RNA sequence: UCGCUUCUGGCGCCAAGCGCCCGGCCGCGCGCCGGCCGGGCGCGACCCGCUCCGGGGACAGUGCCAGGUGGGGAGUUUGAC
């Protein structure tokens, strides 16, 4: 009788957009960065 | 094309609405059911993946030598009768 829906749009310039992972974006740290890089360049070289 | 917003000196969030399931405390008892109370993939809010996004790029640039220029600066000299 009350109980309704009222959604929200995650467009672009309309409602806010929520928490999603952000995990490949980091700034991760300088011991993460080092051997990461350090693993791919035994698939580059 | 794209996660869809252009007539106006407005508002916009914190866990949203619901949507499917698991659980506890009281009446049912067939308990993973009815009153108070919670978790959950996250459904909504698609998957997978090896460099944050772009721009350059085996040249710029750094080290050591070779040659030219170089009163900006340094040291000095600028006869005797
Ligand atoms: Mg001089
Ligand atoms: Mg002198």
């Amino acid at each position: 009788p009350l109980f309704e829906k009222r959604p929200k749009n995650f467009g672009i310039g309309q409602d806010i957009q929520p928490k999603r992972d952000l995990t490949r974006f980091v700034k991760w740290p300088r011991y993460i960065r080092l051997q990461r890089q350090r693993a791919i360049l035994y698939k580059r070289l």
